[PDB]
């Protein structure tokens, strides 16, 4: 119900990046999210945004957008203590699993 | 330094074939590769055919690949769209729970 965008501004605001970005909704044949660094531009699969419920979809812009706030492709424990802010580690295996039900 | 040859990528065919013979599988099935907007992989009972996003076949390394075509032969061998303990039985004599969580989120983070 809740519009992509507002749920993308109220993250940037909720992780207090304070560097603009371009959001681009799109079909996507490759990924379900990238973020390029280059342009700062988030990119959302339109299937994904239209079809997955909003707690995946929450976790999946946080993914990116974490990378963006602590300037790093890597997954380790500077990604972890900003994603713990959010989900715990049960609740992440419960969205991890589920986003892979909804894939396979 | 020199980068390790990165080995040659196994059929599709050969992977399917593999897990269709440790399953003990010998009912017939159709293999569709095509580009897929909703899915990576799914599993028609109606037709007995499996399909796999074309992208994700041509991208993946094989480890991925053999646990997708793995949880979708599962179900058929079992006669079941569901995940129940029939499910994780099949699944366990491959993978604990820790190694399906890590490769899990190695498919998770090939697509975010
Ligand atoms: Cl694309
Ligand atoms: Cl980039
Ligand atoms: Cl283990
Ligand atoms: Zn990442
Ligand atoms: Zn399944």
């Amino acid at each position: 119900k809740k519009d992509i965008k507002d749920i993308v501004n109220e993250i940037l605001i909720s992780l207090n990046i304070n560097e603009s970005i371009n959001i681009e909704i799109k079909p996507m044949k490759q990924k379900i999210a990238s973020f390029s660094f280059k342009t700062k531009t988030l990119r959302l699969n339109k299937y994904v945004v239209e079809n997955f419920d909003e707690e995946l979809l929450h976790y999946i812009i946080l993914h990116e957008l974490i990378h963006f706030k602590i300037k790093s492709i890597n997954h380790g424990i500077k990604f972890e203590n900003e994603l713990r802010n959010y989900f715990s580690k049960n609740e992440c295996d419960e969205i991890e699993l589920k986003i892979i039900q909804k894939l396979i």
